[PDB]
């Protein structure tokens, strides 16, 4: 298919991609942090950026693949010596500093949370992390795997995730353009499904507009997708781009997409 993107080099796209956030309630504060992450990191990268044809200097790209290629070797070596005391933001973090407004969440996760070992690190030693003990405990409830059943019927898997989210006390804020999109993986070598990777899409007049860090030290990416559909598939390329691997269980919000 056609990917149309943004690595949000320039102060255009920046500037375009905040009004669409200010416009669908998100926090000015959590978007001034967010951007300030995306230039900060740009900043950091940007002679390894720059050498990437697929990456635009002012706004919108295109591309024929699955996904946009990056040197991701490379990216996170130059993070590692230059950061070598912790990482960089993820594709959860990222998402929620986004999100977790639009996330209710009433219950203190003391379940097995070692998916997230370095996303904790990350959001106790690194600023572009910095969340009150409220978001921190909202951030573990909602992104710890979900015991699952080792079925391979994801309808069986997402309804398994939206009774967990709903024993867990998580419900999702109500008439909203904004949703988040996760990613689920099952690993049945310890019985659970875990958000491998996750973004926010916002529904415009153009399509659909989806956000995320691509990975941690990896790039940010926003793209923008005629239909849900095709956010679908982009997720489904990402994760898959991982020989007998169970196929992932995409939700948008507590359905399944
Ligand atoms: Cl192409
Ligand atoms: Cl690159
Ligand atoms: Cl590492
Ligand atoms: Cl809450
Ligand atoms: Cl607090
Ligand atoms: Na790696």
């Amino acid at each position: 298919n056609k990917l149309i993107y943004s690595n949000m080099i320039d102060k255009k796209t920046q500037n375009s991609v905040k009004e669409i956030l200010k416009e669908n309630k998100i926090n000015e504060k959590d978007i001034d942090t967010f951007i300030k992450a995306v230039n900060n990191y740009n900043k950091l990268q940007v002679k390894i950026l720059q050498n990437n044809i697929n990456i635009s200097k002012s706004g919108y790209s295109s591309i024929n693949a699955k996904q946009v290629p990056y040197n991701l070797e490379k990216l996170q070596d130059n993070w590692v010596k230059k950061f070598p005391d912790y990482m960089d933001v993820n594709c959860r973090i990222t998402a929620f500093r986004l999100f977790k407004d639009f996330i209710n969440s009433n219950k203190k996760f003391t379940g097995d949370s070692i998916d997230l070992n370095v996303d904790l690190d990350t959001i106790m030693n690194n600023k572009d992390a910095k969340f009150s003990t409220k978001d921190v405990e909202k951030f573990i409830n909602f992104f710890s795997a979900i015991p699952a059943k080792d079925t391979d019927d994801t309808i069986k898997i997402a309804e398994q995730i939206k009774n967990e989210w709903k024993k867990r006390k998580i419900s999702f804020k109500n008439n909203k353009n904004i949703y988040i999109i996760n990613g689920f993986l099952r690993y049945p070598e310890t019985k659970n499904v875990f958000i491998g990777h996750t973004g926010i899409c916002i529904k415009t007049k153009n399509g659909i507009l989806f956000l995320e860090k691509y990975g941690v030290t990896s790039p940010y990416q926003v793209t923008k997708f005629k239909n849900k559909e095709d956010v679908k598939n982009y997720m489904f390329n990402r994760l898959k781009m991982s020989i007998e691997l169970p196929d992932p269980i995409i939700m948008e919000n507590d359905k399944l997409m």
